[PDB]
């Protein structure tokens, strides 16, 4: 009936701000060859404050060079003794999120890390000191090379923690003069971190975040107990319809009033990596085509505006939040200095399923909602209100209120499927750019022959590594092929999900059916070595090694194979050929319907195979295991 609003006994906990993550994994690599001014214009809407998302904490994946969900993100140390921070898009993507909001919060996190740290196995714990160093060189890089402060460091994103790594991580830290950077665990379940701070005064000492994944609003007992800071920091993960901005609308008001989480992070940020990879178009927008330039603003963006553009981290909730008698809720916060923001959502069932969990049914109906402001808010006149309907109308600002019969009250009509934000700022603003080109699909001809001698990134545009890393590598002592792309991973790292057993980058249009793929490559490890080029690739990201299609391998032994899997388990032809290590070769791999030919520089190997038809998929390239290889003169033609 009537909802009272006050802070006479006092205030609820601190909010510390919503974010999103980009990584786990490649999340944001189709962003960085966006062209001006596009990509500016993206970046704005996530980041820019009074404008779009407004994100205020940024989270993103330290790069291990495993498969960690849409692709491999490189490490800054790919053997013993490597260090590099300028590979990836992570750092840049930060110092473009610190441009735009200087007060953005910077959040680190492993996923994989690269082989050589398990010394041996693929376990992260075997050598604390060694891999709490390998973190910690990563955030001192942070600084040194970016001018980035991270704010908060993760264990081992979903995966077991080790409270004497923890111990270690946070004296190393200190050791290095990090004391700032504060400690998030576990990144997983709320058991058991909450439990083992409540046992182990040390672990509680050095741990200042437990953070949770997909909570589905709720905490537990020994978390609240702890009375740490709890944040929901992995959620979302869903497509970025109507029905996701209605997930993310209802979770960031009850992840607070049912759970006591004073953080929500999205997975991911932004949806640029190619749909058909797992878990496509689940970012808070949209931007999965650089050659065309088309982005979505979808409308989970308005929907963090609701709560973004009018909250800061350093406000409080009020003690007064909770749901609406006929379904939906409210949240309210302060910032000490005489605002006011409400943020009211009446998300339906039928339009809000979030994919983990899946809520059991609950009603939504017409209501009226009276709202009164007793304490100091009692004193406020006058409310900015703005307003979202899902299904459609995106955070239009509607008449202002004014309290003027000295009731310090109000009421509304509430619907299904709303958000209302009452605010004192006068700083909202639905941000705008003109619409951005047509969406197209990948070009039909494409070519890279990667001939650029200072690359402003470290791999060629629109290659998605889903197993090992390719990079730009020049070769001062060759002329032909002084500029090529090379697979830079000599041994399997300690893997978060499960790698193929050979490496691969995928790219083009998933759609393709017939389409002939084109390649020079060079097989460095004598003997043994083996790289391939490929056509109809179906499957990527944490299910790569689900991967079928049509594969042409040629090994340094004198052979070449044509299988219909990633792994090689089946057979469409082989055969012998004369192929040896340290010397290019040019591949082509043509497939159209029911057969597929094979040529070596320029002359059949084999013809008229007989291949599954129909099927269709992504072009691509890799090696056998995991070993040095250069590629160079990429081609593909394709129809769909
Ligand atoms: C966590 O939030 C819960 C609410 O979800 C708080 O628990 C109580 O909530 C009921 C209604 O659900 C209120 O009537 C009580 O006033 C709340 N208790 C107290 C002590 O305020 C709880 O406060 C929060 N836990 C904390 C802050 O540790
Ligand atoms: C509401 O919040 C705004 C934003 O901080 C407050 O305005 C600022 O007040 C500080 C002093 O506390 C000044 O140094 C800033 O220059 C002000 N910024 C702007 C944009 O005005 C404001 O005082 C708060 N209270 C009310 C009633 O609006
Ligand atoms: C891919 O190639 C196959 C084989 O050439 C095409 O399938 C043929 O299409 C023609 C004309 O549409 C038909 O007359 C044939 O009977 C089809 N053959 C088979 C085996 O189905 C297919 O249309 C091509 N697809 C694209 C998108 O180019
Ligand atoms: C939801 O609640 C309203 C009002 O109580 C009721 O009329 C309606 O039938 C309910 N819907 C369902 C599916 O129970
Ligand atoms: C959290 C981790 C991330 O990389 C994704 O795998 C996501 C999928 O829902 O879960
Ligand atoms: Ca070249």
């Amino acid at each position: 009936g009537a909802y009272v609003l006050d802070d006479s006994d006092g205030l609820g906990r601190e909010f510390d701000g919503i974010g999103a993550v980009s990584g786990g994994g490649a999340t944001s690599r189709l962003l960085v060859n966006y062209p001006e001014p596009y990509r500016s214009e993206i970046l704005d809407y996530l980041f820019k404050p009074n404008f779009g998302a407004s994100l205020h904490i940024l989270k993103v994946e330290i790069g291990g060079d495993g498969q960690t969900t849409d692709g491999t993100e490189p490490s800054h140390m790919h053997y013993e003794l490597d260090e590099n921070y300028f590979r990836g898009y992570e750092w840049w993507l930060m110092k473009e999120a610190k441009k735009r909001n200087p007060d953005i919060i910077l959040m680190g996190l492993p996923w994989s890390f690269p082989g050589w740290l398990g010394k041996g196995f693929s376990w992260p714990y075997v050598n604390l000191q060694l891999t709490a160093y390998y973190v910690v060189r990563w955030i001192l890089g942070a600084k040194h090379y970016h001018d980035l402060d991270i704010d908060y460091i993760g264990i081992w994103n979903e995966r077991p923690f080790d409270a004497n790594y923890i111990k270690e991580l946070r004296k190393m830290l200190d050791y290095q003069g990090l004391q700032r950077v504060r400690i998030i665990a576990s990144d997983n379940l709320w058991e058991p971190i909450s439990s083992s701070l409540l046992l182990d005064q040390e672990l509680w000492k050095v741990v200042d975040v437990i953070g949770a994944h997909y909570p589905g609003t709720y905490t537990v007992w020994n978390a609240k107990m702890s009375g740490k800071k709890l944040w929901s920091s992995e959620d979302f993960s869903t497509i970025n319809s109507n029905v996701g901005a209605g997930c993310w609308s209802r979770i960031l008001n009850q992840n607070y009033i049912n759970g006591n989480m004073t953080s929500t992070i999205a997975w991911n940020l932004v949806a640029s990596y190619y749909e058909e990879l797992p878990y496509g178009r689940s970012g808070l927008m949209t931007a999965q085509e650089p050659w065309s330039g088309h982005y979505v603003v979808a409308s989970p963006i308005w929907v963090s505006a609701h709560t973004t553009q009018f909250t800061q981290p350093g406000w409080y909730y009020l003690k007064t939040v909770g749901h609406l008698e006929k379904g939906g809720s409210y949240v309210a916060l302060t910032d000490g200095l005489g605002n006011l923001t409400i943020i009211i959502e009446t998300m339906s069932h039928q339009h809000s399923m979030c994919i983990r969990p899946y809520l059991p049914y609950y009603n939504v109906s017409h209501q009226l909602a009276t709202f009164t402001l007793k304490g100091s808010l009692r004193e406020i006149q006058e409310l900015q209100v703005w307003y979202t309907k899902l299904g459609r109308l995106h955070f239009k600002q509607l008449d202002t209120l004014w309290l003027l019969d000295g009731s310090g009250s109000f009421t509304l009509e509430l619907e299904e499927d709303e958000i209302f934000t009452l605010t004192t700022l006068t700083t909202g603003r639905k941000g705008s750019y003109p619409p951005p080109p047509s969406s197209k699909p990948f070009p039909t001809n494409y070519k890279d022959d990667f001939n650029v001698e200072y690359p402003l990134f470290s791999e060629a545009p629109n290659f998605a590594d889903q197993t090992g890393v390719f990079e730009y590598y020049m070769n001062n002592e060759d002329r032909e092929h002084r500029f090529t792309l090379r697979q830079v991973l000599n041994q399997r790292p300690i893997t978060w999900a499960a790698d193929a057993s050979s490496t691969i980058s995928v790219i083009g249009d998933h759609h393709w059916t017939n389409m002939t793929v084109q390649c020079d490559v060079y097989i460095e490890t004598p003997r043994s070595g083996g790289v391939f080029i490929a056509g109809r690739v179906n499957k990527g990201g944490i299910l790569i090694r689900s991967a079928t299609g049509v594969f042409f391998w040629i090994f340094a032994n004198g052979s070449y194979r044509v299988t219909a899997d990633l792994g090689g388990w089946i057979t469409y032809a082989s055969g012998h050929a004369d192929v040896t290590a340290k010397r290019w070769y040019t591949l082509t791999l043509g497939i159209k319907g029911y057969f597929a030919f094979g040529m070596l520089n320029g002359t059949i190997l084999w013809k008229n195979v007989r291949v599954k038809y129909p099927g269709h998929g992504w072009a691509a390239i890799g090696t056998h295991t995991f070993e040095f290889a250069q590629f160079d003169n990429f081609r593909v033609e394709a129809a769909r």
